[PDB]
C-alpha cells in the first residue's frame, strides 16, 4: 500500500486518513524514516506533524493538493524537534494555522525550531483545553505525561480506530526507545501507558519511527521503559 510521490512515501490507512512519510537528508546520517498523518475532515484537510525540511512539507502539502484538493486548515505538531517540526515555515508560507503543545513553542527556540502560531494546553487529566484546539473537527488531542520527550503529544482520530503516539510509541518489535537524548525515564513507561487508556478502542497505533502497529506496540514500549527505569 505505500506510493512514492518525489521523495516522499504515502500510505493510506482510512478513507480519510494518510500516513506520510519523509526522510532525513543530511551528509553523515543514514536515511531515517518520520512519519506523520494526513486527515481529510469533510471538506478541509488536517495535517499532524511536519516534515524534516521545509521542501519535504511543501512537498506534502503538493499531494495533498493533488490527490485531494481541499485546503487544509491546520496543522497539529507533535513535540520540538526537526522530524516533527521541521517544516514550519512550509506551513506558514501557505498561510496554514499551526499548534504545539505551550511547552514546545516554549522550548522551540533553544530546539532550532520556528514556534506554532497557536499554543495547546491541557487539563490535570491529559486532555486538551478545549478552547485552545478550536475547530480541531475529528483530533482528540492527550498529553500524556513525560516520555519521550517533555512536551509530546498524541492525537486519536475519531471515527477512525486509529490512534497516533508520535515519537512516544515504538512498535513491538523494536530493539530499543530509539532516540532518548531527551527522555524522562523515570515517567515514560507510565506516559505510554496513559496514551493506550486515552485512546481504549484504537486498533491501529501510528507512530513516528516505525509502521503502523496493534496495541502491543504500546504495552512493548512501557515494558521497555520500565526495563530501562529499572537498570
Ligand atoms: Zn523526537
Ligand atoms: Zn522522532
Amino acid at each position: 500500500g505505500d506510493q512514492r510521490f518525489g521523495d516522499l512515501v504515502f500510505r493510506q490507512l482510512a478513507p480519510n486518513v494518510w500516513q506520510h512519510t519523509s526522510y532525513l537528508d543530511m551528509p553523515g546520517f543514514g536515511a531515517v524514516a518520520s512519519n506523520g498523518l494526513i486527515v481529510r475532515d469533510g471538506g478541509r484537510v488536517l495535517v499532524v506533524d511536519t516534515a524534516w525540511t521545509d521542501d519535504q512539507t511543501a512537498q506534502i502539502l503538493n499531494w495533498i493538493k493533488q490527490e485531494i484538493n481541499l485546503p487544509v486548515a491546520l496543522a497539529v505538531v507533535t513535540h520540538a524537534h526537526q522530524d516533527k517540526m521541521g517544516g514550519m515555515d512550509a506551513l506558514h508560507a501557505a498561510g496554514i494555522a499551526t499548534y504545539a503543545n505551550a511547552l514546545s513553542n516554549q522550548l522551540a527556540p533553544q530546539e532550532g525550531m520556528v514556534a506554532a502560531q497557536h499554543s495547546l494546553t491541557f487539563a490535570a487529566n491529559g486532555w486538551v483545553e478545549p478552547a485552545t484546539a478550536p475547530n480541531f473537527g475529528p483530533l482528540k488531542v492527550f498529553y500524556p505525561g513525560p516520555g519521550h520527550t517533555s512536551d509530546n503529544i498524541t492525537v486519536g482520530i475519531d471515527g477512525t480506530d486509529i490512534a497516533f503516539g508520535g515519537c512516544l510509541i515504538k512498535d513491538s518489535k523494536a530493539k530499543s526507545l530509539g532516540n532518548l537524548g531527551d527522555a524522562d525515564t523515570e515517567h515514560y513507561a507510565a506516559s505510554a501507558r496513559a496514551f493506550g487508556a486515552a485512546f481504549p478502542k484504537a486498533s491501529m497505533i501510528v507512530m513516528s519511527h516505525s509502521a503502523p502497529d496493534s496495541r502491543a506496540a504500546i504495552t512493548h514500549t512501557a515494558r521497555m521503559a520500565d526495563k530501562l527505569r529499572l537498570v
